[PDB]
């Protein structure tokens, strides 16, 4: 693969956008360091905000309904969007992810400055190798 290539589609009114590595890092406005259940110490991890791809899409209160290449899926409710804005994370410690390494993108809470480690619903949340995200409006 690479950074031209479509990775994930997002679905808002019916409508279907893809977006690129490339593109996903040109709008990447956030940096989380956190601890994480499935890592060793902390992780530096960079993406586009939840704020930020609402905000791209044209949207200020929404959920996000988040499914993997596995199928996992979970839905991210607004409340947390406010309150943590978690990051769709595209490089971890500056670096893409391979899918083999949880990529090519992880959403990503900020679990140590909130003192969250430990929270099972965040990490529920927290959803590697995703492949589409899907705007659910009021
Ligand atoms: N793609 C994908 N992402 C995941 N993110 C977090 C967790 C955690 O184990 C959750 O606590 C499970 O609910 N599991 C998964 C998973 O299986 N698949």
């Amino acid at each position: 693969s690479n950074a031209q290539e479509p990775i994930l589609t997002i679905t808002h009114q019916g409508q279907t956008v893809s977006a690129t590595y490339q593109e996903l890092l040109a709008r990447s406005d956030l940096t989380i360091v956190t601890e994480t259940p499935w890592t060793q110490g902390n992780t530096e991890f960079k993406g586009i905000s939840a704020q930020a791809l609402l905000a791209w899409m044209g949207v200020k209160q929404a959920d996000l309904k988040v499914i993997a290449l596995n199928k996992y899926w979970a839905e991210i409710p607004y409340s947390d969007i406010e309150k943590y804005n978690p990051v769709f994370a595209i490089q971890n410690n500056g670096k893409p992810m391979q899918i083999r390494d949880r990529g090519p993108i992880w959403s990503i809470y900020p679990l140590s400055s909130s003192g969250e480690l430990d929270n099972e619903i965040l990490h529920s949340r927290m959803v590697w190798q995703i492949s589409s995200i899907e705007i659910i409006t009021p």
